[PDB]
This record gives C-alpha cells, sequence and structure tokens, in this order.
C-alpha cells in the first residue's frame, strides 16, 4: 500500500548532508515534480492543510474504518441487514471516478468527459454496450445534479461502497433492476436516491459519528508518524512563515497534530521537545475551504483552553499563541503580510486546496497525492508494459491488440487502473494536478531533499504552430 | 394561562344534547370566530397539524424547559454562565413580535410595517426616541435578512431569550454596548450574530437536543389531555376523511399521540378504546410545511415496527394502516380524492399551515389560537377600558390621554401587549388571521359544539364608495 | 365613458368659495374615498406619476390606437393579415384579468385566486364547465410563468387583444384546437408563445414603435386637460412640496406635461402662464417603479437643452431647474427632506405604484381610478339590482336565482363585469385597492373640493372576536 | 493585415493534383494545426458559423466601421463631440484582452489571471507601477461584474474604444481624474459606468444600428471572397453532411451567403453556378450560442420568402430546403443522425462555438484564427528573436535583458503584443485554443489541402512522474 512506502521513508533518519541530499532527491520516490517552474527563494509562506499532508493517514485501515461505520450508519437508517458482510477493499477503487446517478454507473473519464472505464457494480462495461446509456460515449462532468466527482481520498470508501449496493441489488432475487434503479413492488429505489443516502451517511459519520473519536482513540493504527516532519517544518520557519489552514475543528486538530509531534525530541533528535503550536506562525481551524478562498466566514478565535469559540468577531492583531476559526484566504495574507505567490500551499484536495487556491488567489501550490507512492512503484515496474503500448500506437497512427495491453497495464493498478490514466489516455484527475498544482509528490515531506533556494523547472510551452 | 383555561374546558364531560350544544356554542370561550363564511356540509376531508391543536402544551411549563435547555445549549457552546440564571417569565412574550438583528430590538408591527411597540432588552422606547433608529417608524417587515418575525408558540421562549440577553450584555461591564452589538477589546458580537446563535441553539435543543425527549418522559406535565378529542374527530369521521399531516417524525407522534387517546374508552365513555391511528384515514409525518404545499418532498412510506423509513420512494395506493413520510399536499388530495375547497385544515402555524395551504392550494382554513382562551378573559372583562378608547378616538377624531388609556389596556395582556392590538391599531398577526384563516378559535374542540352542517357566517365586504 | 365624465368634469370652473366645495365634495362623483385614516395636515409632500393622473388618455380612443398599433406590429413580425379586421371594442375587457397560458383563458378572481369568470375567446365557460380544467375552480395567481395579471390600463388593449387571437385562431379552419394550442400541421403554436408575441408587440409599440409619436402628434384626440390641475397643483405648493417621479422618459414628459398646462392662464384664470416645471419642486423621469422603491438606478441629471442624460452619476444637491432620471425613492426622500409618511403619492399602477411604495417604503397613497367614474354612475343607477342580490343572500343564508341577478348586474359594467366584484364577490383588484390604497378616486383632482387640513377617515377595524 | 493574406490566398486557383496539396499543405501558411489528434474519416458532419469563417471580413475595413459607427452611437447620446475625431487604429488592439471596469485598464493575462501588460489609455504601466493597483500582479478573471474580457473579433474596436476614452478623458481638463473614474464637478463617472455605455452602444450598432446595412450595401469593400469556399463545401458533402448554424438572422445570412458564393460557376470553375443552400444539409439562424449547446431555444422556421419567422414552433422533419432557426445543438444530432464526436465543428468564438461545442456535447472543434495569417510571419520572420530570449532563459534558469528582448519582439506584432504571448509567456488565450480547439488554422479553406481521410496527429501528453 502507499502508506507503506510512506511509513518506511518516515522512519528512516534524515542525514542532511547536502551531497546526500542532492542525490537522495534525485530517487523518483523522493522526487518533488514540476508542472510550472517555481522558484523556492521568492515563497515566504509556507501553508498546509492537515489531511493525509501532515496527518497521513494509514491505508487500507483508515478506509476500511470509514466505510465499516458508514454501512453501520445505512443499516441504521433502515438498509437491509446484508449490507453488513461488505468489507472493504482496497483493490477496486481509484480515486478521481465519477458516479452517475441516472444509471448507476462509476465512470473513469479523461478531461473532456470521454468514458475510459465504466462499470456498473463489478461488472465492467465494455465500449459498445456502453454506448446504449452514453451515445457520444461523454458526459457533461460538470452537471452536479447528475454526476459526483469522488476525487478525494476520504470519498475511496464510499466509491467501494456505491459499487457494493448496486452490486447487492442487482443480485437480491427480492429487488427487480431497472435503467434508473430498484423496484421492490410498491417501492422504487432509484440510484440518485440511494447515492444521496450514502452522501449522507458519510457526511454523518465524518461529523456526527464516531470516526474521529475511534481515529484518536488509536491513533498509532490509523495514523503515521514521521520523525523529520517537524525537522522539515522547523526549516521552513527558517526561511519564511509557517501556516495552518485546516477544515477540521480545533479539539481534532490538536489531538493529531499533538500525535504527529510526539517524539523525545523536536525538530532534531537530541532536541528537547517543542509543542506542535510553536511550528506554526498562524492556526486556522474551521477553514471552510473552496468558501475560504472566496468570501470566506466571520473571523473568529478559539479558546485553546475550552476548544469552544470564544464569543464575537476578532478583530485584534495576530498575537503569539492565539488560533483562529474561519475567515478567509485574506486573513492569512493580511496577518503574514503575504501577497498569493508568495505563498505555497501545500494539500490533498485537487478542487478545494489547489484548483481554488490557485484560481482565486494565485496561490503557489503542491499537491500532495499519498497513491503515487506506489503508483510509481508501478509505473517504473511495468514501463516496458507502457513503452510497448506507445510503440503500438504510433505503429497504427503511421499505418484491438491496444486494447489487451492497455487492459494489463490498468490491471497492474486495480481494477479501476491508475489515477492519471487509462492507457494512452490521460484521466480528468491527471489534466487537473498539471492544470493547478505547481508542484507535486507523493509526500511533503520530500521538498526536505531539496536545498533552500532551488529552482523548480518546467519547459517552457509552445502551441503546434510555434513548434 | 390559557392552556388552564383550556385544561378546564378539557376536563368538562361532552352532553351531545343538542339544545345543550346550541346554547353552549353561544359562550365566547367556546365559539368559532368566522372571518370567511363556510358551509360545513361542504367540508368533505377534515385535517390535521398536530402541535399545539391536537397536542396542547402546557403554560407555562413547556416554554420554560425549551427555554431551559437552549439557555444550557449556548452555555455548551461558550456563552457565559451567567446566562443560566436566567428564568423563563411568560408575562414578558407576546407572539408575533419582530426582532431587528441590527439594532437588538422586539417591534410590535401592524400590518403595514408600522411601529406599534420597540423595545431594547427589558427597556420599553418611546415614540420619539425609536425615530433615531426608525426615522419612519416603519420596517419592511420582508427584509428577512435583518428581520426575524416570531410568530410561533415555538418562538416564545426565544422571543424573551433574545431580550434577556440583550438586557444582560447592556448590563455586564465587560462590554461596551454599541449600536449594533457588543465589542469587548478585540472581539464584537453583533446582535445579528447572537440571534443566529439563538437561532441554531433553538434549532439544535428542538431537533438533535433533549426536547422532545424530556417531554414524552413526562406527557402529564408538558401536554393537555381532553377526552374530547377521540369524540369530536370520530364526529368528523362519520361525515368525512380525516387526515394527518404534521412536520414531526413518525416516532415522536406516535408517542404523543398515544397519550392524546389514552383514555379507558373510545370516542365515548363505556366504548372499548381505539388506537389513535384508527381516527384517521390518512396519516403522513416529516411534512416540511411549507414545502408540503409547493414541490414537497419525495412520498416515503413508514415502517410502523421499527419506526424508520421503508427504502424507496411510495408508488402505491392508499391502504389500511399505511404512514406516509414527506409527500406534499397534492399526496393527500389525491389519494383522499378530495379538492382543496372540500378540505378543513386545522392548524397553529399562521404561516406555514395557515397562510400556504390558503394562498397556494385554496384549502379551507381553521387557525387554533391557543392564546385566546385568555386573551378573550381579558378583553370581556376589561371591555369597558376598549370602548373608552373608542369614545376618545371619534372624539378627538372629530375635535396624549390616549397614550395612558392605550397602555393601561395593553398592560392587561402583558409588557408587550395583545397579540391582536396595541389600543386601537391592529397587529400584522391580527391582519394575518382575519385575511387567511376562515375560521378560528382557541381550541378546534369547540367544532364539537356545532351541528354537522352549521354554515359559518361572516359579512359580506364593501368598499367604501359601494357603502 | 369614464374619460367622458372625465372631460365633463374637467371642463367645470373651479369656484373656490368654501360653502360650494364642502357640498360639491359631497358628490360621489367627485369625492375621495377612505381605506385608511389620513390627516391631510401631516403630509407635507405631494408626488405624482404621469399616467393617467396628470396624463388622462381619452378611452376608447387611446386604447384603440394602441390596440391598432400592436395589431400591426403582430402581422408585421408574420402572424395573419386577417388581424387586421380586428377593431378594438371597449365593451369587452375588465382591468385586472389573468391570463392562463397554459389553457388560454381570460379570468376574472377573487383575492383567495377562486373564479369568478372565464372566458375562452369570447366564448364563457360556465362554473362546471371550468372544473375540468380548473379542478378547485381556483388558480395560484402568483405562478408567474404560468398567469399573467392585466392590472394596468396600458393593459386593456392587450386584454381584448388576447381574446381575439384565441377566437381568431379557435374559428380558423387552417388551424386544430388542441388543449394547449394550435396546431397546423407541424407547426404548433401554443397560448403560452402566442402570449409572448403579444406581450413583446405590446412592449416594442410602447417603448420603439410610434405610439408616442402618434399621441403627442394630436394630443387633443388622445389627452383630457383640465385647467383644474394647476389649480390644485399650485394650491398643494403652498402647504407642502410637490415632486413628479415617472417612468416616461423627459422628452415624452416635457411634451405632455406643456400640453396639459396649456391654457391662456396660471394656476387661476387671470392670472399669467407659468411653465408646467413650476409648479414642481423636484421633476424624476425614467423612474424604473416599481425598482425605484428598491435599489434603483443611479441617479442621472438630464440635459433640458437637448433630452439626453448628462454624462456622469449626478452626485450634487437639489438644486432650481434641475431634471432627475433613474435614483430611488431615497432620493425624492432625502432631497426634499421627508419621511414616508410625510408623503402622499398619487399613482394609477396598483402593483407599481402603490403596492409598492406602500410595502417598501410605508408611504401614503392616493391611487386613481379612471373607470371609477363610470362604475359609480352604474353602482348608483343600477343599485336596486345590487341590494336585491344582498336580500337573495341573506336570505338563502337563513333557509340559482342569484346566478341570474349576478349575470344582469354584471352585464352593465361589460361582458367581464366590475372591475370591482362579480354579484356579491369582491375581485382581486377590489381587494388590493383596499389593502393598499389609503385612498382612491377616479380623479386626484377631487381633492381640490377638500380644505387643507381634512381629516379622511375610516372605521377602525375589529376582529370577529372583539366584536 | 491578416485579411490581406487570406485575400491574396483566396485569389489563388485550387490545383487538386494530390501530389501539389501534400506539398502545399506544408507551408504553414496553408497548414493546420493540430492540439489532439482528430481522424478526419470518422467525421461524419462538418458544421460551421458564417462569423469570420465563411464571411471573412476585410480588416482594418469592416474594425473602422464599427468604431465609426459605435462613436457616432455614444455621440448621439451625449458624449462629447470630440469623440467624432477618434479613428480606428488597427496597430493598438489585440484580440482577448481583459478591460479591467474598476481601475479602467486593459490587461493582457496568462491563463492564471498574472498580468503580462498593463496600459491606462495608452500608457503603459511598467510592472512595479502595477503593483499599487494589482499586489499580486493577478486577476480573478471570472470575476465578470468587474471584468470583461474582449476574445472575439468583434471585440476589437471596442477594445481601442475603450482606450481611446480612457485616454481622452484622462487629457480632457474639464475632468478630474480619480482612481475608479472621472469626476466632473456634480457628475462622475465611473470607468464601469462608461463600460456600460460602450458595450451598450456596441450592441445596439450591430442589432439596431446601421452596421448590416452599411456592410451588405458595399460588399466588395467590407467581405473578403473566395472561389475555393464552395470547392471545399461540395468535396466535404462528397464524404458527409454539411451544416450552418448562425447567430445571424435569415435576412442577413441570405445576403452574405450569396455574395460570398457569387461566381458564374459552381465548385469548380466550368459548373453551373448553385444557390447557397444547396451547399449545406441543415441550415440553422438565429442560433444563440452559447445557449444553444446546453437548453437553447425553441425551433422555428424560416419563412424563406418572407425572411419572417412562421408561426408555431416546428414539430416536422428534416425537409429539404427549410430553414431553421433557434433550436439547440440537440436538434442538429436528431436531424443529422449525428453523435458529438462524428461532428467537426468550424468557428471563430473561442467562447461562445470552441469551448462549448466542446464542454456541453463533445463536438470535435476547428478554431479560425485570422490574425494567424499575420502572426505566423512575424513569428517566421522574426525568429532568431524568441531564439534568442529562449536561450537567455535557460542560460539565467542554469545562473532584465530578458524584458527588452521581450519588449522588441512584442513589438513587431503590435502595441499589446503577439495573441499567443508576452516574451516567454503564453496567454489565456493561446491556453484557451490548446486546450478547446482540437485543430486550428488561421482560414478553414487550410481544409483543402489534406486527404479525405487524413489523420490529423497530436504527440501524447506524459505527466512529469511519467517522463
Amino acid at each position: 500500500s502507499w502508506s507503506d512506502r510512506l511509513q518506511n521513508a518516515a522512519d528512516m533518519p534524515a542525514n542532511m548532508d547536502k551531497h546526500a541530499l542532492k542525490k537522495y532527491r534525485r530517487e523518483a520516490y523522493h522526487r518533488v515534480f514540476v508542472n510550472r517552474s517555481l522558484a523556492m527563494e521568492k515563497i515566504k509562506c509556507f501553508g498546509f492543510n492537515m489531511d493525509y499532508t501532515l496527518a497521513v493517514y494509514k491505508s487500507p485501515e483508515y478506509e476500511s474504518l470509514g466505510f465499516e461505520l458508514t454501512v453501520e450508519r445505512l443499516v441504521s437508517i433502515g438498509y437491509p441487514q446484508e449490507l453488513l458482510s461488505f468489507a472493504y477493499d482496497s483493490t477496486f477503487p481509484t480515486r478521481g471516478l465519477v458516479f452517475d446517478t441516472l444509471y448507476g454507473n462509476l465512470l473513469k473519464v479523461d478531461a473532456y468527459g470521454n468514458l475510459l472505464v465504466c462499470a456498473h457494480g463489478f461488472n465492467f462495461i465494455r465500449g459498445p454496450e456502453t454506448r446504449e446509456q452514453y451515445p457520444n460515449k461523454f458526459i457533461q462532468r460538470d452537471d452536479t445534479e447528475r454526476f459526483y466527482i469522488l476525487n478525494t481520498l476520504f470519498n475511496l470508501p464510499e466509491t467501494y461502497l456505491l459499487a457494493c449496493l448496486v452490486d447487492f441489488f442487482t443480485n437480491c432475487p427480492r429487488y427487480t433492476s431497472c435503467e434508473t434503479g430498484f423496484k421492490d413492488g410498491d417501492l422504487f429505489m432509484s440510484y440518485r436516491s440511494m447515492f444521496q443516502d450514502v452522501r449522507d451517511a458519510v457526511d454523518w459519520v465524518h461529523y456526527k459519528g464516531s470516526l474521529k473519536e475511534k481515529t484518536v482513540e488509536n491513533l498509532e493504527k490509523y495514523v503515521v508518524k514521521d520523525g523529520k516532519l517537524p525537522l522539515l517544518l522547523s526549516r521552513m520557519k527558517e526561511v519564511g512563515k509557517v501556516f495552518l489552514a485546516t477544515n477540521s475543528d480545533y479539539k481534532y486538530t490538536d489531538k493529531i497534530m499533538t500525535y504527529l509531534f510526539d517524539f523525545p525530541h523536536g525538530p532534531k533528535p537530541g532536541s528537547s521537545h517543542r509543542p506542535w503550536q510553536s511550528y506554526f506562525d498562524l492556526i486556522l481551524v474551521d477553514a471552510r475551504k473552496p468558501l475560504f478562498f472566496g468570501e470566506g466566514t466571520v473571523l473568529r478565535q478559539v479558546d485553546t483552553k475550552t476548544g469552544k469559540l470564544k464569543i464575537g468577531t476578532y478583530t485584534g492583531p495576530l498575537q503569539h499563541g492565539i488560533v483562529y476559526s474561519g475567515g478567509s484566504s485574506d486573513t492569512i495574507c493580511d496577518l503574514l503580510g503575504a501577497k498569493g505567490k508568495d505563498i505555497l500551499y501545500i494539500g490533498d484536495h485537487i478542487f478545494g486546496d489547489i484548483l481554488k487556491s490557485k484560481k482565486r488567489q494565485g496561490w503557489r501550490t503542491f499537491l500532495v497525492i499519498p497513491e503515487l507512492a506506489q503508483e510509481l512503484h508501478v509505473w517504473t515496474d511495468k514501463s516496458s508494459l507502457f513503452e510497448e503500448l506507445q510503440s503500438l500506437d504510433i505503429f497504427l497512427a503511421e499505418l484491438r491488440r491496444i486494447k489487451k495491453v492497455t487492459h494489463d497495464m490498468d490491471m497492474c493498478y486495480g481494477m479501476m487502473g491508475s489515477l492519471f490514466r487509462s492507457g494512452s489516455r490521460q484521466t480528468l484527475f491527471a489534466s487537473q494536478v498539471m492544470r493547478y498544482a505547481d508542484l507535486y509528490a507523493a509526500s511533503f515531506i520530500n521538498l526536505l531533499y531539496y536545498p533552500f533556494s532551488y529552482l523548480f523547472r518546467a519547459a517552457h510551452v509552445l502551441m503546434p504552430h510555434e513548434s
């Protein structure tokens, strides 16, 4: 699993010999990848979310927990007991799939809404057979009333759960399968209605149920810990300012962060331990991203003793030891005296963290992609497979075996293929990473292996008529 | 208290001698009042909500409970402990007041938004002094971002609580009173922000907190029970159909209704007890009024064994013993084979039950006004006071003593005066009752005293040029 | 016609002997009718629109002109030539009818959306026959996508035109009549589509076509002139301020107003003529009511030499001889130093002038109802007919002949009956007049016959339980 | 000028010797450029707009005409006479600029809203000086209330006009320059207000003024004619279907198209002339793109004899010689029995034609970029200049002269630089072309030089971690 890769790298001590780093940064696994050039010396503030960037949740343990609690919630509100026999399977869901609430399919699409993979339950629908429901092998992906795009890591159990349910109702004799849902005499459950229940249940688990409590009760089981995290953060604070802006509330943030910094030392072995808050020039919780990058909400102050909000809108200045709640990205800029391009924001939400901070504020962006830590291994190991496909393509271009090679390549990633492509065709997610993430990597810790004023470089882009 | 009046009438046995009823209906206390003529023989369906029509909550016990739990909730989220020393005072709030979130005032207004009473906390602001904040002694009451109209019985504790809070912060030395809220150094709590917290807390208490549980745990303390309720309902079912459409969920509805019908007999003394559901041709919960009278929500079916919803949209026909959830007013009409003017709908929400069913569907309407049971007593007893005002008015009209008489009249109702007027000026609430409630009374039980095919009558209306 | 009544009164000289006025005001024809009490001494500003209050358009000449030009426009865009044989008929349309774009009917309804009259083309649909399309004999009149309410005087030709068209297509053999429109082989014209064309054509005629030009080219034919208008306005300016706020542009306003004041004298015979602008403390054109009573538009200044707008938002103060364009009702209040209840606004639009200024700003209101000048004559002459109906009603109430009496009464007003009622049932329009017009009359000139500080009086209102 | 290039190519006879074409297609000027691979053999329908694809308007004559009429319109509504001394200057505007209505600047930006060029009037604001108004040298370009993106060819005069006006008011002593507009005593004209007037005037000229009439009165002066247009269209009709979908009305379309086909021959010299409509399997006018690619409008049929719409929604089938009006892209698909990827749509609106048909329907797209015909010449001629910049960049990257080289390169395109870049940075427009236009060229006629089943090819895309 990708978190196993991350954990193994996490257990390593960080030898800060520059000659070691310069050659350690070269390994693809520890590389920072570059979509648009970025001069690190111009970055004056380093900003973070917490989800899967600071707090790396262990896979598949965390997904299974969320899956299990979501299933229990559905059963709790009246779904059949048989749901309880579901068990999370990490090999099925690929992140970034689109659930079609009309026909109950999971779709993998490219940036233009072309179908690359279609599955109904666990049945993979071949090209011709998809044309009945998708005449142009295409969806309008911004039709948000019909399509839901599962591009978060938290979406992974939900992704698998949707397929389990379609599979279950399809094969349960009590039900009759219809085009848009399931009939049970005088009851009709549409896929849309089903999807809404799943949505509700997942949200409930996350914010009202026992997920956070189960998580903090057993942090060693659910959360990766890395001694290098305080090291990197302390190095960032030497050359600029460091801030936290998370959607989580203070109570959860404090529990998780305390754990993440729980070593018998500070930044480096031998140094005194320091509380996690001391690593940040500004701490902001209840961020409500992506709204945060627009109007946001009123700026509040957290009573860190009680973990409740103080009464009133906070109107004061940045003060040492203060914790903020809500506000907006402008809050950060004002308090830290920064401009957007002075900021490198590090996050795991392609939409809510990266796309939005880039498009709305022109922040510089770093996207953490936890799966990359494994997708790389598969890509480098089965490289020959892709290289063959490329050869088969350019040969045919200058003129069905391609489909089999496509299939065999994709299956090494999972049943839903790579996060980034299906054979030679890039996914929507891949196109969004390239377009909005200035930098990306399996972990932001990979920044440790690059010098203070490194210039990350991407090739200039030319139009076809310019080439 | 008005519920004491209702309780005393409730304890009475119903002698169905027609000569007794014809003369019993004459007492103002047991009368049904008429705004627009209504032939009862044309009514084919009698419909009900549950809140304060079937389930008469005891005053001030129920209001105090809701007040106490709301205060605890505010303290729970970080308001000062001193809130706990508040105690509900039934003499202060009159229903139907407008809270101005800009300036933190409770206002009593007429149908045209003219100010009749203005109070800041417990300080009553005289006419001239209101002109500073209300230059035209007027508000645009449909500006719903600024003004919140507290016209439900459930709104009564909230009404008092808002004044308590304004009073508390005004007189708490830790705070500085500003035009639009309270300053505490680097914190500023606007009245708007305060109001939002109170709104949230009240909603939470009602739907997530312990109000329903505290209520059902001690029904004798909190809910009026009347042996005449099953009698009247059984008489309605003889001449037409009877339905329930409540916003409450089934579990609460079943608890309350079971209690309301808990006598050692059925409709009449000596008869076998019958379960409450047998009194209804159609039972619908989770109604989501007022949306119910528009598009509504999808029609669901309740699993009455588990109190959970069955899976799927219910597509079947009206069946004996079925309980519905959601749907819309059209559901009722279709299933009962009724047209709007065939329906007399009985409710306690001037907006959500009465105004909306009238305007959206042309239903006939009966408004239960629990306070009337006391307001009448005050009106008939202090009649001379009003009669004097009338004389003082027509005398001046054909030409400040009026203000003192106005004051002394209004104080007999409470500090916020009558629900229906301030001196000679009618409230917004009164104008809405007249406009949208075809019939009204302190209790719908008053229908018992009228014969099967009574013709309720109001005088025809003439324009001034027609007179 | 009503404008004949107005013209006859207009030709009269105004004898300002107070004994004459006090007894002249008594004639119903010259009365100001009162819905809510109004002390004239408290009014500090008198405000006017121009349409049918200052500029009384002659009937049926003006309606016929607008009708003719609208028909020509429809033919111009491709409707059949046969339309040209239509001719305006003042006896058919009553103001305030609702056009149902689904079924192509004109409806007369009460305040609650109950059907009083239904006509398809020129065919009057009896009660039972309407139930097929209107099961509850009711419409939701605020469903503005389906229903259009024709309550302006300018709406009168459009009202008749809609019926002409439904009649024409119904009886033209080239077309097949369907429930929602007309079929012509591969073409289907819905009533909705038809209605939209008529709407567009009417708007075009009014703002881009030759209506205004045809009007100003022959003012004597199209506009009533009254020597008493400058007299009354000059008397208003003695005791307070006078303003104009019209939707018309300056060029049209100046043409019309110049004509209205074109006498060889000023306020009184023998006095020097004064230009119309000198009668106003503030002149505002392009008002864009009803938006005017909300946010309005930016305040502009008219270059009265060129009749074009000066460049820029006007930021200066009230200046003598300035003409404003756009702005909002707040503009008036600020510049004149008035509060809403200091203002009596006189207009002919029940919605755009009266309802909106009342509800949004708490202005005092005077509604001019030109038809009243004839409706009164019919009401007073055929009084016995109504009196019979009243007797027949109370007799039956204490127990189909009523329907015949209803019919015979209504036909004296026109085919669509009185503006104010159908038999004993009040129209929506009547209920709106009572609710929002503080005062009303056939002409605002009727104010001339009342003294400076008259107290207009309406009886106090009592609820049924208060009576 | 670019239209001179197009005209010169237009005058050439088309030698259809395949060996000539294969080597003629190679010249960059006659090339079709490829962003995403496209197999022409899969294309079953060729679709067209008319603006600048079929009807190539001569530059700068057409822009000057539109400019002149727009200026006259502004003067007509009250702008100062001095405007009349403006004269269109083709060297100033580059297409695709953003007008900032807050500060009155024209901006050239990249895909991420970074400022590349800023001009206030004709004053070019250097980098540091822009930071006062643009702290992050960035705009949120989708803030459509503030920013207007001038990316159409019709936008070119408006672009120049906005700068003329800012220049004029800035230097006219009667006015005082403020941050957000111009003061003239009691008048304030904001740049926003000014921009709205210009918008209105341009729209008026285009749809109510004399632009279309002036154009059709002298087609030889304003419109490029090419004998190869009927040749290519006839070749397209051999292998698939051909349709027209334009926003223009039929009367204008017929005038223009008749002219475009006015030769003494048909497809090839010597052949009989054929009317323009015979080249199309489907003709649709009043398309209302981009709405056309969503819900569209109701499908109408044009009476081609009168040029007016027939009465009714057209419900029939595709018929020979029928002309449609409105409808939606689904209309095309249904009538032609096509799926989106079967369609190559050729247009000149990057947003309304290309982006929308691609994103909403998955059509294949061909973008005509008239300026390319000159931008290429500048690019190939001054190639060394760009090559130097590239060298200076990679040298510095591996380490202000760059700025001077950037400047000198950009000035060869105009004062606002290349449509596609500023030095090494690509414009928003360039990024949109690459993302949404599958193919592009200076003229669609360039398709003539490619064989029936050509495979247009673009290189597969790889992520940085995949490289």
